[PDB]
């Protein structure tokens, strides 16, 4: 309507507010924004994609995030998409991207969490559960996100990969599972020494514009991306990043009751009458977040000082509401249980 419109006029910006988007398009955020990136860098057209196939598809998606789970619902979807089509046009990148790896990389995006069940890869893999079984306890839901959102592309009013070629869709895949794979928070740790090392040997054109050899060095940097997309919520407004951090609590102390009421040991930061949110969040910065972003930045100086200036400022009024590497595997431990 004339209030989403408006907040769409932000789609390609940092400060767009899918919390307003999301209640201005019935709940369906994901549908609604996938919609308008699309529109916006002409996608539907470069790949053949009808309009109606799209959003068939991308509605069906958005269905198969479960509403009252409270983080990982289908707004953290439409967070995570939007972000990435913030970051692929980072001046650092221009034309370094094929339309395929764009598509791709917010694609991946869109499904990277669908039918999440609100409880981590840890807990499915302790109750024994249906799907830690399935996946053999490694990477459980991150493999689960993909089969349901390459499961849904299976059914003609659904294809919307149907005028990509079959090397296109070949390569498409590949790199989705690459990214998708890549936001298990247990792989955190080795996809930042591996995006120092891309770092450390930066190349760039006489612009300014990032330097990638082949294939490799390109989905290094999109895994890299949705991943900072996946970790962006603490580089946003406050507005915003309080939002999130309410959700993400009621996730995680929803999972700490579910263990309790298992006799299950109480994951520490899950449990509600022990956690401090304001010392978690300094935490998730100090230790995961910051030197994630503090790495991105130096790989596309200077595109990123704004949200590195940001996450500083959001990190010191956590701090004022409380009344190196080891505790970068420490904090990676609490969240994963790994
Ligand atoms: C509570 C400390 C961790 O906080 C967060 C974690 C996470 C993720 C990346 C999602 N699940 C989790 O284990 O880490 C997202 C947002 C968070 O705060 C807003
Ligand atoms: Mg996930
Ligand atoms: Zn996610």
């Amino acid at each position: 309507e004339d209030h989403l419109a408006k907040e769409l006029e932000d789609l390609n910006k940092w400060g767009l507010n899918i919390f307003n988007v999301a209640g201005y398009s019935h709940n369906r955020p994901l549908t609604c924004i996938m919609y308008a990136i699309f529109q916006e860098r002409d996608l539907l057209k470069t790949f053949r994609i009808s309009s109606d196939t799209f959003i068939t598809y991308m509605m069906t998606l958005e269905d198969h995030y479960h509403s009252d789970v409270a983080y990982h619902n289908s707004l953290h979807a439409a967070d995570v998409a939007q972000s990435t089509h913030v970051l692929l046009s980072t001046p650092a990148l221009d034309a370094v991207f094929t339309d395929l790896e764009i598509l791709a990389a917010i694609f991946a995006a869109a499904i990277h969490d669908v039918d999440h069940p609100g409880v981590s890869n840890q807990f499915l893999i302790n109750t024994n559960s249906e799907l830690a079984l399935m996946y053999n306890d490694e990477s459980v839901l991150e493999n689960h996100h993909l089969a349901v959102g390459f499961k849904l592309l299976q059914e003609e009013h659904c294809d919307i990969f149907m005028n990509l070629t079959k090397k296109q869709r070949q390569t498409l895949r590949k790199m989705v599972i690459d990214m998708v794979l890549a936001t298990d928070m247990s792989k955190h740790m080795s996809l930042l020494a591996d995006l120092k090392t891309m770092v450390e040997t930066k190349k760039v054109t006489s612009s300014g514009v990032l330097l990638l050899d082949n294939y490799t060095d390109r989905i290094q940097v999109l895994r890299n991306m949705v991943h900072c997309a996946d970790l962006s919520n603490p580089t946003k407004s406050l507005e915003l990043y309080r939002q999130w951090t309410d959700r993400i609590m009621e996730e995680f102390f929803q999972q700490g009751d579910k263990e309790r009421e298992r006799g299950m040991e109480i994951s520490p930061m899950c449990d509600k009458h022990t956690a401090s949110v304001e010392k978690s969040q300094v935490g998730f910065i100090d230790y995961i977040v910051h030197p994630l972003w503090e790495t991105w930045a130096d790989l596309v100086q200077p595109d990123a000082q704004d949200i590195l200036d940001t996450l500083e400022d959001n990190r010191n009024w956590y701090q004022s509401m409380i009344p190196c590497q080891g505790l970068m595997e420490k904090f990676q431990f609490e969240l994963t249980l790994d």
